[PDB]
C-alpha cells in the first residue's frame, strides 16, 4: 500500500520508449538515455536537485497499454559515449539508473490521474520526459508499487 511515503524533494518524469529492448538492456546494465532534448531535461533536474532528493522514471513502451517499470536516475548525463549501443543509433549520451520495480500496471490503474502541467491531460497520454507534479507522481509511484496480478 504504501511505499515512497519518504520523498519530500523528488523530481519525477515520464519516459516513452519506442523500443521494449532498450528497456530490457536498461533493466539488465542499469543504464538509459535520451532524446537530445530529453536528456538536458533530465540533466539539469538531476543536478538541480544536488543529492538532496531522488529522480524517478516512470518507463512505459509506445503503445503497450500500460507502464512497465520504475527507476531512479543516479548519475548526470554523459553526453560522449560510444555510439550504436541501443536499438538506433540516434540515442546519444548515457546515464547511469536503478531499477526499483520491473512490472507491467495496466494504464486502467493511472488514466484518471491527470497532469495540470500538461493541459490536465491523463498522466497515461504523456510524452517522452514529461514532468509529473509532485503529489501526482506519489499516487502513480504507489499505485505501481502496489499492483498485482
Ligand atoms: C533508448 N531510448 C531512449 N529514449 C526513447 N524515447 C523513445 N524511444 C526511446 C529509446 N529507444
Amino acid at each position: 500500500n504504501l511505499y515512497f511515503q519518504h520523498m519530500k524533494h523528488g523530481r519525477v518524469f515520464i519516459i516513452k520508449s519506442y523500443s521494449e529492448d532498450d528497456i530490457h538492456r536498461s533493466i539488465k546494465y542499469n543504464i538509459w538515455c535520451s532524446t537530445e532534448h530529453g536528456n538536458k531535461r533530465l540533466d539539469a533536474a538531476y543536478r538541480s536537485m544536488n543529492g538532496k532528493g531522488p529522480v524517478y522514471l516512470l518507463f512505459s513502451v509506445n503503445g503497450s497499454g500500460h507502464f512497465c517499470g520504475v527507476a531512479e536516475m543516479k548519475s548526470a548525463v554523459d553526453y560522449n559515449t560510444c555510439a550504436g549501443v541501443w536499438s538506433q543509433d540516434k540515442w546519444k549520451g548515457r546515464f547511469d539508473v536503478r531499477w526499483i520495480f520491473v512490472k507491467d500496471v495496466p494504464n486502467s490503474q493511472l488514466r484518471h490521474i491527470r497532469l495540470e502541467n500538461n493541459e490536465n491531460k491523463p498522466v497515461t497520454n504523456s510524452r517522452d520526459t514529461q514532468e509529473v507534479p509532485l503529489e501526482k507522481a506519489k499516487q502513480v509511484l504507489k499505485i505501481i508499487a502496489s499492483y498485482k496480478h
